[PDB]
Formats: C-alpha cells, sequence, structure tokens
C-alpha cells in the first residue's frame, strides 16, 4: 500500500510531516493533523492547499486528496474555516487558542482590519497569554516585541500595547484567549471571507462570506446584506455566480443578483464556500 509524505503548515508557522495512502481522502490526513493538535472541537477548521492558478482551495474531507492538488506538492495549512460568531460557547480552551492563533494571523496579514487602539489591545492579550504578568526587566523605554501585532509595526504601537500588558496582571492565559476573542469578534471583518467579483453592470465589487450571511461591499457607503433567511438559492455557470432573494411579505417573485467571477474555477469555490456557510450557520 504506497504512501505519500504530506506536509501541514500549523497556526504556530510550524511544519508537521505525516504520510497517508496515496488514494486517502482529505478526511484521513485533517483527523492526524487534529489528533497531533489535541483538538476535539473539529468543525470549525480545515485544511488548505494551493491551486495550479496559486488559489487557495478548501481540501474536501469527503474526497481523494489526489483529485483535489492534482498536479501539485502535497503541501497545505491548517486554518479556521468556521469562524464562531460567540467564541466563548467552544467548549474546549485550545479550540479558543487555535482560533485566536488564526486571528493574529488575519490581523498581521491585513485581511482583519483593526483601529490603532484594538490592534495595541488584541496584542496586549496575546503577550499576556504568552509571557504572563508585565515585568519591566524584559521592556526598557526602548522595547519592540518579537511578537507579530499589525501589518505594519509602529513605536507607538509597541508602547500601547505595554501599557495595557500592565493592567493584565493575574491573567490566566485561558482568561486572555478570552478577552482577545470577546474584542476580535466584534471587528467588521470577523471570519468573513472576500472574494473578488463585478456586478451585472461591470463594477469591481467583494462578495463576503460569513456565519450571518452575504456581504456585497460596493465600496464604504452602500454596504448590501443577505442575512441567510433572505438567500433563497445560489447557482454557478459558466463564470458566474447568482443569488436569488426572497421578496417581502406580500411581493410576488424572488430577486436575481448576478456577478461575474475572474474564471469557472472562482465561481465554483465561491458557490462550495457559501453552500457550506449557509449548512453550518442554518442550524440553530
Ligand atoms: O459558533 S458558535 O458561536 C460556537 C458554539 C456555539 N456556536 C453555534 C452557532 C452560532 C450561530 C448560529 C448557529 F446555528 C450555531
Ligand atoms: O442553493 S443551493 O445551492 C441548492 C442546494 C444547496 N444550496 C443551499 C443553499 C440554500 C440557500 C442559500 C445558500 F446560500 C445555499
Amino acid at each position: 500500500p504506497k504512501s505519500m509524505q504530506c506536509k501541514v503548515i500549523l497556526l504556530d508557522g510550524s511544519e508537521y510531516t505525516c504520510d497517508v495512502e496515496k488514494r486517502s481522502r482529505g478526511q484521513v490526513l485533517f483527523d492526524k493533523v487534529c489528533e497531533h493538535l489535541n483538538l476535539l472541537e473539529k468543525d470549525y477548521f480545515g485544511l488548505t492547499y494551493r491551486d495550479a492558478e496559486n488559489q487557495k482551495n478548501w481540501l474536501d474531507p469527503a474526497k481523494e486528496i489526489k483529485k483535489q492538488v492534482r498536479s501539485g506538492a502535497w503541501h497545505f495549512s491548517f486554518n479556521v474555516k468556521f469562524y464562531p460568531p460567540d467564541p466563548a460557547q467552544l467548549s474546549e480552551d485550545i479550540t479558543r487558542y487555535y482560533l485566536c492563533l488564526q486571528l493574529r494571523d488575519d490581523i498581521v496579514s491585513g485581511r482583519l482590519p483593526c483601529s490603532f487602539v484594538t490592534l495595541a489591545l488584541l496584542g496586549s492579550y496575546t503577550v499576556q497569554s504568552e509571557l504572563g504578568d508585565y515585568d519591566p526587566d524584559e521592556c526598557g523605554s526602548d522595547y519592540i516585541s518579537e511578537f507579530r501585532f499589525a501589518p505594519n509595526h509602529t513605536k507607538e504601537l509597541e508602547d500601547k500595547v505595554i501599557e495595557l500588558h500592565k493592567s493584565h496582571r493575574g491573567m490566566t492565559p485561558a482568561e486572555a484567549e478570552m478577552h482577545f476573542l470577546e474584542n476580535a469578534k466584534k471587528l467588521s471583518m470577523y471570519g468573513v471571507d472576500l472574494h473578488h467579483a463585478k456586478d451585472s453592470e461591470g463594477v469591481e465589487i467583494m462578495l463576503g462570506v460569513c456565519a450571518s450571511g452575504l456581504l456585497i461591499y460596493r465600496d464604504r457607503l452602500r454596504i448590501n446584506r443577505f442575512a441567510w433567511p433572505k438567500v433563497l438559492k445560489i447557482s454557478y455557470k459558466r463564470n458566474n455566480f447568482y443569488i436569488k432573494i426572497r421578496p417581502g411579505e406580500f411581493e410576488q417573485f424572488e430577486s436575481t443578483i448576478g456577478f461575474k467571477l475572474p474564471n469557472h474555477r472562482a465561481a465554483k469555490r465561491l458557490w462550495k464556500v457559501c453552500v457550506e456557510h449557509h449548512t453550518f450557520f442554518r442550524l440553530l
């Protein structure tokens, strides 16, 4: 039975190596990574790979790894797939921990925009979680933390992290991670997966997919929002993604909004992530 070497980038930035039989489904590899991570609350997470166009794709746990990676390397990342709107309701601290690591990368990367003050507050909770109580010994007036807190670091930001860290004395890692999550979860791009698209008139928009529904970002002024309840159906055909919207009471016919994606594969990817978010953040 022939086995392929898999390389997984973990959220702490380290590499996990393992082998699976070459006809393995994605679930086999995912189960191995989650066991390595001592992670029980697995439903929020998934593995990504990069396709031949270099786009991030979710590894479907139900299908053969080889029919997804196709010609590419068996190289993956471990990621948050479904960002819980209320992280306080996760049953385990270790779940909250991996969620924090994913959000730190979301912030540093600029996928999750954040005010100065929220960058410093989030950074201060990470420091408290990782170093414990503020100590002046590892911090003179010139201190710069090894921790990456932001897409662009400034001395003013480093100073503010230290000022807020002083205030967290006696806070345990689990408590600091919970505070990190209570702040992060309120940010307007928390858990939003953005896709480049054109509207029916060819104007460049972004479609966001999250727990609460679909977002159309036409610009900072005029942002269309479709709670899942309002979304009747979604479809893709060629390079097109269409969404059907419920009529309001005593209106006769659903409305159709169509979008143009860059190519057929981008349309299909958007459709699948929407179906999966609808299925997950339907239930309750
Ligand atoms: O994701 S969580 O916040 C973490 C545990 C409780 N959560 C479930 C949830 C949230 C929103 C809608 C729904 F059907 C189920
Ligand atoms: O529309 S479907 O592709 C039909 C089969 C799966 N779909 C689920 C769905 C229903 C409603 C909203 C939504 F985003 C996804």
